[PDB]
């Protein structure tokens, strides 16, 4: 897998940049900072923006990273205790607005609604509340492997991890889809629309208010998706080298289908037994492809002291505009 | 509708950036320029950059244009009888650069295999082998992977022919119509009509559609009058596409790309179409170039050859 190794100059390049931004705009609630990302991402060096855009354009890798940056540790901070209450943007705002040049390498950063107060970087660090269960907040449990958000039509299209401290180097899973490991039989099968692939609770439109035609409106599409229950594909695009969406949680084989579950077992298999531990270190940037990598989390001990591993994410769409059925605006990037 | 006039400062640099890069790419069928082209669209001025990113973001008007371009009449040399056979690229290369750039700017850009010999850029100017009814039309309304923007910059225009563009003002619609026409009951045929993979035809006819969509407030739209049919029997589909065609058909603008012009028609929110003129047939006819623009390259893959291929079909 290609990754791309910073030389200390790249580094200092890339950090001073990110310095000089910081200080040029107030927050990512300005609309001219959204709005010149991709002309300031063009001030990043030259061998970076090869990289990605050959990356982004060769189509076939699912992963990349970019290592070697220099997250000044003494400037960004202690981990924090909770996303909630904290000042925006943080001290760690360079990083941020790093993360945000290279969505805009990619694509459009967009975000949730209803996730961390709207904000396009999420924050990655454990929360001693959150300790219980299955998610990004927590530490002490398992993270299985997922497509994100497989059912959604508008699902990202790559993630972008910046890991800004990790000092036990907790790894992050990724997993590509081998082909020649499944029979052209399965593959056929992988790539009709024969199974059911459901949303997590975070996307039922029961979730949120039943007020004004407006925002029924922005549901009305997932709402008949629940409805009707159509059956989708696994595999698309090219049938030599497929993009898959696979949420083994979500994912139901209607049960008298019997290729169709002979199919979905071999896939699982071939994933599964190609899961990779990929380390994003303090200074490593992690860039998934949504549509050919599936990604984990494994579990760690947190220590809840302001020293713990801490990431930041940013969702890439490729069309923003696509998705304006569920965006209360033209102008907003948050759906829902 | 907003547009951008450029000093003669930004004209002068622009049109340096375009021979530069002309001497330094050999023609679009080099992979190296179709990768630098974002990195190289960031060394065009800073106010076209915003300009146009406004554009985009704004997702509000149905068109811009940026005018004042200086494109070298000379240098372009006369206006050619056809594309076909026409050795690419010609001296007007810097101009065909541009576009692209442009191009860029607002997504990637992308063609038809079967279109003008599968060329990126595309030539308007009158083909000597021609009652003109007056038409327009979203850019292949039926196909699922169509334009999102169209680029069309103006080398030559003597006579000032316009294009005509046409938006959606919805005030004139009622709540009920644009319900009807958010509903997949209409059909959209296709346009006009190498060996393998497998053979040409793949993912083929299917199901019915709708016109409007996006947010029902300001929807966008896919309209081409000629080739939309409502079943027979659809009767409140047939009332709402009546009154969607009515307005759209009274709001139709011409919209002057004269040389120097380049007009940007975004093809979610905008019909277009062209305007029947008479031509001289000298060397001396209106020439516009044209680059079809993709949000999403890789949701085209399936119609595509290859994965580095822009060309659908
Ligand atoms: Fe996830
Ligand atoms: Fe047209």
């Amino acid at each position: 897998t290609p990754s791309y190794s910073l030389t200390p100059a790249e580094a200092s390049a890339v950090a001073e940049l990110t310095l000089e931004l910081a200080a040029a705009y107030g927050s990512f609630g300005d609309p001219v900072l959204l709005r010149d990302l991709p002309r300031l991402a063009a001030r990043l060096p030259e061998g970076v923006q090869d990289f990605l855009r050959e990356f982004k354009l060769a189509d076939r890798h699912g992963h990349t990273v970019i290592r070697g940056h220099d997250f000044d540790q003494r400037r960004i901070g202690p981990t924090p205790d909770h996303w909630r209450g904290r000042v925006r943007p943080g001290p760690e705002f360079p990083e941020e607005l790093l993360l945000m040049l290279y969505s805009a390498l990619l694509g459009e950063p967009f975000g949730w609604a209803t996730q961390q107060d709207g904000h396009l970087v999420h924050d990655i660090f454990p929360i001693r509340s959150h300790e219980n269960d299955q998610l990004g907040m927590g530490s002490k449990q398992l993270l299985t492997w997922h497509t994100e958000d497989a059912f959604h039509p508008y699902r990202s299209d790559y993630l972008i991890l910046g890991a800004l401290r990790n000092p036990d180097h907790v790894p992050t899973t990724v997993g590509e889809l081998d082909l020649s490991s499944l029979s052209a039989e399965d593959i056929d099968v992988l790539f009709e629309p024969r199974y059911h692939i459901a949303p997590d609770e975070s996307h039922l439109p029961k979730n949120n208010t039943i007020a004004t035609e407006e925002e029924a409106a922005r549901f009305a599409t997932i709402q008949r998706m629940i409805d009707e229950r159509p059956l989708g594909p696994l595999l698309y695009g090219s049938r030599l080298d497929p993009y898959m969406r696979l949420d083994p949680y979500f994912t139901s084989v209607p049960q008298d289908d019997t290729d169709a579950r002979r199919a979905y077992d071999a896939l699982f298999k071939v994933v599964d037994s190609g899961m990779r531990e990929v380390v994003a270190d303090q200074g490593d940037v992690l860039f998934i492809d949504n549509h050919r990598a599936v990604h984990g989390r494994l579990p760690f001990q947190a220590r809840y002291d302001g020293t713990d591993r801490w990431l930041k994410r940013v969702c890439v769409t490729s069309d923003l505009r696509r998705s304006r059925e569920m965006r209360a605006t033209s102008a907003t990037r948050l759906l829902g």
